[PDB]
RNA sequence: GGAGAGGAGCAGGCGGUCGCGGGGGCGCACACCUGCGCUCCCGAGGAAAGUCCGGACUCUGGAGCGGGGUGCCGGGUAACGCCCGGGAGGGGUGACCCUCGGACAGGGCCAUAGAGAAGAAGACCGCCCGGGGGGAAACUUCCGGGCAAGGGUGGAACGGUGGGGUAAGAGCCCACCAGCGUCGGGGCAACCCGGCGGCUUGGCAACCCCCACCUGGAGCAAGGCCAAGCAGGGGGUUGGGUCGCUCCCCUAUUCCCCCGGGUUGGCCGCUUGAGGUGUGCGGUAACGCACACCCCAGAUUGAUGACCGCCACAGAAUCCGGCUUAUGCUCCUCUCCCGUG
RNA sequence: GGCCAGGUAGCUCAGGGAGAGCACUGGAUAUGGGCACCCCCUAAGUCCAGGUGUCGGCGGUUCGAUUCCGCCCCUGGCCACCA
């Protein structure tokens, strides 16, 4: 859903500068009110996370978590998900349910 | 069965619940442009990779030189540094694998060790001949002369080993070998086979080079179009005109260089191509030709996931031809070895 | 996606027969200290002695490669339109 996909080239700077942030050991989540009746997701994966296979797997998991849980995630925010060094350190050791739990714990705390 | 060499295919599938990307069809709104909404088709790789080569395709005004690349020979191809076939040299018992022009066109470099390393250089331990001297003799000692044959030194010592010939010795002569010069035969050829013959005189060209062939430079962030928006200023014996050098077609600010500020939107390029698959024919083969069938990702923060159930390596970003590296199996050949019918 | 650089003692940096600087380990000795000297402890410093490496890895050429010729690994940078 590309209507659900927020542009990063223009908006990342604005969200970084004007928005809020939440984090845990695996993710940093940046967010800002978008003035819409729905939320939009963006993913920023640092080059150092790895090659296409690895980065694309992470992005797919994140997109899926967001899509399936859209109903419970707060509405009216532009959201940027950033994986942390730790995650890229035990990514192969971290299962899907753990990534889901850790990401949702942050997403559900987006206020207000 | 064991050990090993060559090579070909696949990339966990099929049946279920949801979620994407591009086309098509439809539901509709269309006073234009176009704007949404919901089923059929297709949807990452053998390496998509590293960016090591070769193109195709774009933009830079001409030519020459320099520079760079390839290196036995013959084909194949759009082309190549690739592939196929064949010839020498080497390794392995063997199937097989690895190597590749020229050092009497020239210049330069060979440390250390060693008597001596490019004109034929050299006498260290030594070998033999002719005298003077000492000494009973063995042996020593001085002068003159003859050796590259033994040993030592090396990565290599100016042909190798065996015999004859020598005072003692050398292709001095002879044998087989290696090299070179020729004559004759067979190959398009690289080169092979046989005969004759003085006796022959380092290595490195992944150092410059010589010979033969090939070659501008950038790269899809190439380049073309539209929309949006701020803010211009300082320079040019001229400089710049897609690497350098030298001759040459220009252009004078509108061009180029430096500093500063505006976008950091959308469309084209963007996928049908030296393109796959199935035969038939030619060719030792790589591969070519002929007909038929197919349309096989075109994203732009970048599309393939999760749960269930019987059994790796890693993700297109302009696209092809190859190389190299990373990696899980399965099958087909051939070689050697132990054991049996 | 493409185009370039660089990898050298622990760190910064030189350059076809492996070096400087910071630096580390010792010995010397207080004008520091147990008290005030004797005796002894500790070295910020100052003397001196050195300690030391797959040349980023793996192969080839060569008698020998930091230098030459190939691949692989790691660390950085550059590109688009407007005027
Ligand atoms: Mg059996
Ligand atoms: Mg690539
Ligand atoms: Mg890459
Ligand atoms: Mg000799
Ligand atoms: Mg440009």
């Amino acid at each position: 859903t590309r209507r659900e996909r927020l542009r990063l080239r223009r908006d990342f700077l604005l969200i970084f500068k004007e928005g809020k942030s939440l984090q845990n050991e695996y993710f940093v989540v940046l967010f800002r009110k978008n003035g819409l009746d729905y939320s939009r997701l963006g993913i920023v994966v640092k080059r150092k996370f790895g090659k296409a296979t690895r980065r694309n797997k992470l992005k797919r998991w994140v997109r899926e978590i967001f899509r399936r849980n859209k109903g419970v995630i707060p509405k009216g925010f532009d959201i940027v998900v950033i994986p942390r060094k730790k995650l890229s350190e035990e990514f192969e050791r971290v299962d899907f349910w753990t990534v889901r739990e850790k990401l949702l714990n942050l997403l559900k705390r987006i206020e207000g």
